[PDB]
C-alpha cells in the first residue's frame, strides 16, 4: 500500500502578459511597471527651491521690469516660466537671448551689487513712460539710461576693475533711437557707439535709428549684451552716445540650478523629479511623461509600459 | 535481445560561422543576416515625394534663379541636390546658407504668395546680364532690385501685417556695389542701409562697396537674408539705399521633408528608405551602406555582416579523411 | 565494504566580489579588472609625434608672436598647451578663437608659404612696442600691418588664385584704433573697412575707435579673422584702412592631427592613449582616468572599477 508525492508550483487566475527575447506576450504570475506615465499635474515644493515666476520670464527679472521688482536678489533652484509672463517696460531684443537665459537660469541667483560708476558729463537715470515705476515714468532697475548734459554728451570712458575673488556678470545695452532728430536730441552725436571690453574680449555695437512696430507707445528699441569679467581682470565701458549702463553686477554661482516652461500649479509636497507636466515619482529607472525634466528622474523612453516580469510562468489550472 | 532507442538531432552538411558570448566564431545549423550592405543604386519614386534638382540648389529655386524657374510652386518629401547643379543669376552669398537650406528643406514647400508693397519714388525690377531671362537682363523672380527714379532715392519705409493664421517666410537682401560710382549711379545716398524688423526682433545690414571676384561680369555682390513674421506679428522694411525687396512670402509648413544630396538616378519602384547610394530594403534591424538616410531605415552600424543564427550548433559525424 | 566517490569543485580562501543581474556582490574566485583608473602621469612621446607648445598656445604660434618663432612651419599629432603659456605680442582677440584652433589642431602643420601680395602706395611692416623683436618694435611674423604712404593710404585691392590642389588658410586681421586721431594718423581716412571674400563668400569687417584695458601699454587691439580657399576658388582682400595683411597661407592637411591641454611632463615611453592627466594603456576597455582622451583608448565610464568574473562561485570550506 504506497504513496503518491507530486511536486508542483504555484499559479493565478489572472496573469500578466511580459515580453521576453523569445515572446512578444507571454503569461506570468505577476509583474511590475517599469515606466512612469503619470503625474499629479502640481510641481511640489520641496525639495527643490522653486521660484514661480508668474508675470515675469527670467529676463524681465533680471533686467529689472517694474512688474517684476519683487524678484530682485532672488534666487533658486528652479525657475519656473509661465506662458502668461508679459514684458511691461521699454521693448527690447537680446542677441542670442537663449544664452543669457541660460547661463542666469545655471548660475541660480540675481543678486546684485551696485558699483559707482562714474559718468562725466551725462544725465542719469533716464525713463519712459512704456516703462512706468510708481505713477511715473521709468526704466529698468538695473540699468541707466545715460542721455546728454545741458547741449553736450560727451566720450564716455569709465573702468571697473574685479578685485574680487568670484565673477562678475555685467549686463547693458543700446538704445536705437526711432528717427535722426530723437538720437541728436538725446546724445547730440549723430551717430552713437558702445564699445564693452576685457583684458581678453570686446564687444562693439553700432546702434541703428529707424522703426520697428509700435511696442507700447514706441517705435524705438533697446538691445542688450552682457558681459563676465573674472578675478583680476577689468571692464572698460566706450561710449559716444546711446549706451544703456550697468549700475553694477550679478553675482555669479555654479550649482544645480535650472529653469523650467511649465504652466503647472506649486503645492506643499516632496518630489525629487519636476517636469513641465507636474511632479513625478522617481521609482521607477523610466518615464514617458516628459523629456523635459529636473532633478532625481526616471530616463525618458517612448515606451508608455514595460513589464518587468516578478514571478514565474502561469500556468493555470 | 532487447532494443536500442539512441535520441539525437540533425546537422548538414554547409553550415554557418556566428558569434556568440564565449565564441568569436562557431558553426550554427543555420544564420541570417542582420546588416543591409547592397543598394539597387537608384532612387525610388514611391512611396515618398521625390524632387529632383537637377541643375538646381533648394536655394535657387527657392530665389528664382532663371534656369530653375520650373521649380516655382514646387514641393516635395525629399529634395535631391545633384553635384552637377550650378547657379547662373546675380553672383550672391547667405550669411547662415546652411540654415536657410535647412528650414526650407524641412517646411517641403517653394510656395509664394505675391504682395502688394508700396515702394514709393523708386525704379522697380531692376536686372542684370548675369541673370538673363530670355534674351535681355533679368533676376531673381522672387527679388525685386529697387534704384533710383530720377535723380533722387527717398527713404523707403513700408509694413505688410500677417493677418493670416500661418508663418510668412521673406526672402530679402542687400546689394553690395563694386565702387562708390555704382552706388551713388544706383542709390544716390554714399551709403545704404537695409532694416527689417518684426515686433520681437531686427536684422540692420550695412552695405560694403568693392571688389570680390569676377563671376559672370560682375566684382558686385548679393547677399540673402530672411524674416519669419508670425500670425499677428508685422514685418517693416526700412531702407536709404540697397534694398533688394521681396516680392511677398513662403508659406511655410511643417511635417516630414527634407533634403539629400545625391548623384543616384530615380526609378519607377517602391522603397521606404532612402541613401544617397540608392534606395535600401527596411527588412534588416542594420545597414552599412550610409549614416545619411531618409525614411523607415534600418539604424547604421560600423559592422558590414552581422548573423543571427537560427539554428543549432552543427556537429558533423568525425571525419575519417 | 565498497566505496565513496564525491565530486567536486575549487575553493580558495580569499575570493573576489563581482556584480550580477541578481546580486550585487557575489564572490568568485576570481576577476579581471576592466576599468583602467591610473596613469604614469606623464605623456608618452611615442608613437604620436607630440608637439609642446611650452609658453605658447597653438594660436600664437600661428600668428608668430616673437617668443613662438621657434613653433614655425612646425608639424604634429597631438599639440599640447600648457598653463603658463602667455601672449606677448600685439593685444588681439579672435571672435571663434575655438573654430581657429581647432581647424588649426586639426590640420597638424603650421607650414607657411609666402605669397607675393602687392601693396600699392602704403607702408609696409609696421610694428609695435607691445611686440619686440630684437631692439626695436615687432610685429607677428605672419601678418603685415600696413600704414599709410605720405599723406594718402589709397583703396587696396589685390587677388590671390588658388591653383594648387590643397587648400590654403590665410590668417588676416582688422585694427581697432584707440582715438580718432590714432585712425586718420594711421589710415588718413576717418573709418576703415576690411572685405576678404571668395568666390561664394565674404567677410567685412568695420573697426571701432576706442579704449580696452591696458596690455603692454595699449588701449588698441587686433582683431584675428580667417579664410580658406578651395582650389580653383580665389581669394580677394579689399580695405580703405586697418587692414592687418596676410604674408601668405598655411598649407592645410587633414589626417589623425589634435590639440590638448596639459601640464602632465612629456617622457620617452610607447603609448597609443594619452589623456590630460598622462598616457594610460589600453588593455581594458574602460577607463575613468578622463573623458578627454587622444588615440586608440579605452571608452570613459564614470565607475571606477568593474570585475568580470573569471571563475566559478567561491564557497570556500
Ligand atoms: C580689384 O582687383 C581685381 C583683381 O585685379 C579686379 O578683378 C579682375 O578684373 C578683371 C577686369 O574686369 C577681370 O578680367 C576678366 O576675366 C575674365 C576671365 O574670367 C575667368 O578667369 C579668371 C582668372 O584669370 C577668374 O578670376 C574668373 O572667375 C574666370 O574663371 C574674362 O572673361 C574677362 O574678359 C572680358 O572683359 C574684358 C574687359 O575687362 C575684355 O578685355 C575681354 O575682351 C572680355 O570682354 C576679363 O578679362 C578679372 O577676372 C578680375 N579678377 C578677379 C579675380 O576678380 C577688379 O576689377 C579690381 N577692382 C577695381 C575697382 O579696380
Ligand atoms: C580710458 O580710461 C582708462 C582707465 O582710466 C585709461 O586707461 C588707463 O590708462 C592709464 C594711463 O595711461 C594706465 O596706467 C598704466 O597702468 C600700467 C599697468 O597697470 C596695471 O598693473 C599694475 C602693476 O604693473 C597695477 O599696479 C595696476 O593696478 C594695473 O592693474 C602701469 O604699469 C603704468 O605705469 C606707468 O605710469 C605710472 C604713473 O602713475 C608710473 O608709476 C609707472 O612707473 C609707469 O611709468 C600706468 O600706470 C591704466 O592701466 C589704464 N587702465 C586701464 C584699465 O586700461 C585710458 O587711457 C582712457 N582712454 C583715453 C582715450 O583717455
Ligand atoms: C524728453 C521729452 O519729454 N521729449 C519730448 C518727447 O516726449 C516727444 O516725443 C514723443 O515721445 C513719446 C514717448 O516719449 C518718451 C517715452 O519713452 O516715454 C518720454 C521720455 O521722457 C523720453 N526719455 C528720455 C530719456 O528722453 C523718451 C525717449 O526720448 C524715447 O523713448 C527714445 O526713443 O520718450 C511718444 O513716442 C510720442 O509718439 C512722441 O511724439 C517729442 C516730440 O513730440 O517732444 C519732446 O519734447
Ligand atoms: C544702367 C546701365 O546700363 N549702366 C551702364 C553700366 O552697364 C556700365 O557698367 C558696366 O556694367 C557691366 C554689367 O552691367 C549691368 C549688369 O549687371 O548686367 C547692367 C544692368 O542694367 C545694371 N542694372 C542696374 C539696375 O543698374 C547693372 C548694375 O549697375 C550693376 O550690376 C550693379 O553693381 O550692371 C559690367 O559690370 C561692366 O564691367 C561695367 O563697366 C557703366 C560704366 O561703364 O555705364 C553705365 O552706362
Ligand atoms: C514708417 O511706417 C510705419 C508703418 O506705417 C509707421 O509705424 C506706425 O506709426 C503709427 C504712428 O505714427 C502707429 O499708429 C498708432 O497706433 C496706436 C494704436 O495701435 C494709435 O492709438 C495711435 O494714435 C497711433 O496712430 C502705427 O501703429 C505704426 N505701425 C506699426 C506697424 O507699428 C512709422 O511711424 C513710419 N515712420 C516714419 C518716420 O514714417
Ligand atoms: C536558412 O536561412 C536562410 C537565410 O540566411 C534562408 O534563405 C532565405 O529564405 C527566405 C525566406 O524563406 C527567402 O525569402 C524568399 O525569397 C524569394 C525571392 O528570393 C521571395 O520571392 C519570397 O517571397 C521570399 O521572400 C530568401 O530568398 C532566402 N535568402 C537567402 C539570402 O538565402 C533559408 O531558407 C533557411 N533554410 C532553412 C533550411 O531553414
Ligand atoms: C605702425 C605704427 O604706427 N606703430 C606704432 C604704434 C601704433 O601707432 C599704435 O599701436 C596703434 O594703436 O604705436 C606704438 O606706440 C605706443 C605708444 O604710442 C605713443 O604715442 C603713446 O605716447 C603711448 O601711450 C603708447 O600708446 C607702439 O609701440 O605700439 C609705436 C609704433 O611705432
Ligand atoms: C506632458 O506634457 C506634454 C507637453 O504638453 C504632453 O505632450 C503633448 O500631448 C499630446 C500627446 O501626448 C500631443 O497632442 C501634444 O502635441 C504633445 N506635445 C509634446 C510637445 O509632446 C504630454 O502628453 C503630457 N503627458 C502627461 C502624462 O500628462
Ligand atoms: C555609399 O556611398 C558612400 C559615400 O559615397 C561610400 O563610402 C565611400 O567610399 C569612398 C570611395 O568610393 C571612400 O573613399 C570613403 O571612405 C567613403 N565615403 C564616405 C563619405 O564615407 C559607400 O561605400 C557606399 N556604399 C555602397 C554599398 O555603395
Ligand atoms: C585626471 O585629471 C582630472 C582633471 O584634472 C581629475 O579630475 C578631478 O578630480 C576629482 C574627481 O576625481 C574632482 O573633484 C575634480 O573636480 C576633477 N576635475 C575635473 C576638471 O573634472 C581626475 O581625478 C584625474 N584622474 C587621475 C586618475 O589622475
Ligand atoms: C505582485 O507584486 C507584489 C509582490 O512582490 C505585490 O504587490 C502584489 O500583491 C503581487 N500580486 C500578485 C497577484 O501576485
Ligand atoms: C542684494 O544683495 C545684498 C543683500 O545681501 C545687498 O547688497 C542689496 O541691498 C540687496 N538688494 C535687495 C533689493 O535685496
Ligand atoms: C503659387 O501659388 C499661389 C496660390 O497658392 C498662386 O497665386 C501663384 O500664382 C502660384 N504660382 C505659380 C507659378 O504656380
Ligand atoms: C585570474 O584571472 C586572470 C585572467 O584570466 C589571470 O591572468 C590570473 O592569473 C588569474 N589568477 C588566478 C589566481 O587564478
Amino acid at each position: 500500500p504506497g504513496a503518491t508525492l507530486c511536486l508542483g508550483h504555484h499559479a493565478v487566475p489572472n496573469g500578466t502578459l511580459v515580453k521576453t527575447i523569445t515572446d512578444d506576450q507571454i503569461e506570468v504570475t505577476n509583474a511590475t511597471e517599469l515606466v512612469q506615465s503619470s503625474s499629479t499635474g502640481k510641481i511640489c515644493n520641496n525639495p527643490h527651491r522653486i521660484l514661480d515666476g508668474i508675470d515675469c520670464t527670467l529676463i524681465d527679472a533680471l533686467l529689472g521690469d517694474p512688474h517684476c521688482d519683487v524678484f530682485q536678489n532672488e534666487t533658486w533652484d528652479l525657475f519656473v516660466e509661465r506662458s502668461k509672463a508679459f514684458s511691461n517696460c521699454y521693448p527690447y531684443d537680446v542677441p542670442d537671448y537663449a544664452s543669457l537665459r541660460s547661463l542666469v537660469a545655471s548660475s541660480g541667483t540675481l543678486e546684485f551689487i551696485t558699483e559707482g560708476f562714474t559718468w562725466t558729463g551725462v544725465t542719469q537715470n533716464g525713463g519712459s513712460n512704456a516703462c512706468k515705476r510708481g505713477p511715473g515714468s521709468g526704466f529698468f532697475s538695473r540699468l541707466n539710461w545715460l542721455t546728454k548734459s545741458g547741449s553736450t554728451y560727451p566720450v564716455l570712458n569709465v573702468t571697473m576693475p574685479n578685485n574680487d575673488n568670484f565673477d562678475k556678470l555685467y549686463i547693458w545695452g543700446v538704445h536705437h533711437p526711432s528717427t535722426n532728430q530723437d538720437q541728436t536730441s538725446l546724445y547730440v552725436q549723430a551717430s552713437g557707439r558702445v564699445t564693452v571690453s576685457t583684458r581678453r574680449s570686446q564687444q562693439t555695437i553700432i546702434p541703428n535709428i529707424g522703426s520697428r512696430p509700435w511696442v507700447r507707445g514706441l517705435s524705438s528699441r533697446i538691445s542688450i549684451y552682457w558681459t563676465i569679467v573674472k578675478p583680476g581682470d577689468v571692464l572698460v565701458i566706450n561710449s559716444n552716445g546711446n549706451l544703456i549702463a550697468p549700475r553694477g553686477y550679478f553675482k555669479m554661482r555654479t550649482g544645480k540650478s535650472s529653469i523650467m516652461r511649465s504652466d503647472a500649479p506649486i503645492d506643499t509636497c516632496i518630489s525629487e523629479c519636476i517636469t513641465p507636466n507636474g511632479s513625478i515619482p522617481n521609482d521607477k529607472p523610466f518615464q514617458n511623461v516628459n523629456k523635459i525634466t529636473y532633478g532625481a528622474c526616471p530616463k525618458y523612453v517612448k515606451q508608455n509600459t514595460l513589464k518587468l516580469a516578478t514571478g514565474m510562468r502561469n500556468v493555470p489550472e
